[PDB]
């Protein structure tokens, strides 16, 4: 029981730690053959989104939709997937 | 004593189960630049649709669109996380 308990409490400390560095760790996600790259953190906040120009077209804007879509949804799979990985190595 | 405590369990339980489904298809929007670029985001917080006006796509301004869309995106995933949030206090 001794050493369930500092298990436990180790998973405490370290589910703590983790939970402060996944705030500003970060993932990427790019579409269009990177003509949209987006940044996310641990915690899904975007923190960048980079637009090439060649993408920027008043008279084509689903393309710019479809593009941003793609790359935001992907930033977002990335970040619950770095989660679930920090989370599964102290566990 | 026991018997209505098996009773809330359960009834948390389907409650649970319910609320989890729903929030899959449900919906929150935000908006940037007056109305200019729309994100619509789900309960799990898929975003579903972008929709972009127009009057802020210019080529020689491309940081007017990356702004708005960052504040757009960034509010439609935090009210995303207070619809989660409203759903469960109504079953606790």
């Amino acid at each position: 029981i001794n050493n369930l308990v500092k298990q436990a409490q180790k998973m405490q400390r370290d589910m703590e730690r983790v939970q402060e560095e996944l705030k500003e760790k970060t993932v990427e996600a790019s579409a269009g053959g990177g003509a949209v790259t987006v940044v996310a953190t641990g915690r899904k906040d975007i923190k960048e989104i980079t637009i090439k120009p060649e993408v920027v077209d008043p008279d084509d804007v689903e393309m710019l939709q479809d593009l941003i879509l793609a790359a935001v949804n992907e930033a977002l799979r990335k970040a619950d997937e770095m989660v679930t990985a920090e989370i599964s190595k102290i566990t």
